[PDB]
């Protein structure tokens, strides 16, 4: 397992919306100092069911979230404001409505 | 403005059928980039048009549309280069979730 050292320049240069889905969610920020990104929004199910098409909530199904595994930069070593080592974390980018 | 260059250690230490159950279901299509990293990216397609209810059928009063993303890769620069680059914003389809016309 032989460290691949790469340089990258972090310059870059270039839900309310989904809010009429049956299965509708809210943004939790996740905070972490020792990590790039350091804020992570997560989506939080509104509800435990999904919504129908008269308004009210249907228990019969489920309102899941979307979980999915993408990456973030570790710093390494700790406190380190230059040198990081991406990792593999999982993250709700979403939810959707399933039957049981 | 100024250049913010980092030291990062590439070294670490399906999607789709998971969520079969769900009523916007959805497949995984490939986008393949050479100056890209990571190389492969698997964008989420809406297998209907409409959502699917209890009785398996298609309702098209619904709409199943695809949860579009911001995220990042990693673009080449100077071009081809093995070792140097900038990170780029791109958008990409997460998932598929279904909501009311
Ligand atoms: C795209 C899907 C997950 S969608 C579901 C089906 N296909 C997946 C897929 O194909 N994954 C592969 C892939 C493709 C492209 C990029 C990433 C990636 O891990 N980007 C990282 C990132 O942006 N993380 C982030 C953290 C907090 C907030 C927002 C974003 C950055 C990477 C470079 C270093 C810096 C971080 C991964």
């Amino acid at each position: 397992n032989f460290p691949r050292t790469v340089m990258v320049n972090l310059n870059i240069h270039n839900s309310d919306y989904y809010n009429r889905s049956t299965s509708p969610w809210n943004l939790h920020r996740n905070e972490d100092p020792e990590r790039y990104p350091s804020v992570i929004w997560e989506a939080q199910c509104r509800h435990l069911g999904c919504i129908n098409a008269d308004g009210n909530v249907d228990y019969h199904m489920n309102s899941v979230p979307i979980q999915q595994e993408i990456l973030v930069l570790r710093r390494e070593p700790p406190h380190s404001p230059n040198s990081f080592r991406l990792e593999k974390i999982l993250v709700s980018v979403g939810c959707t409505c399933v039957t049981p």
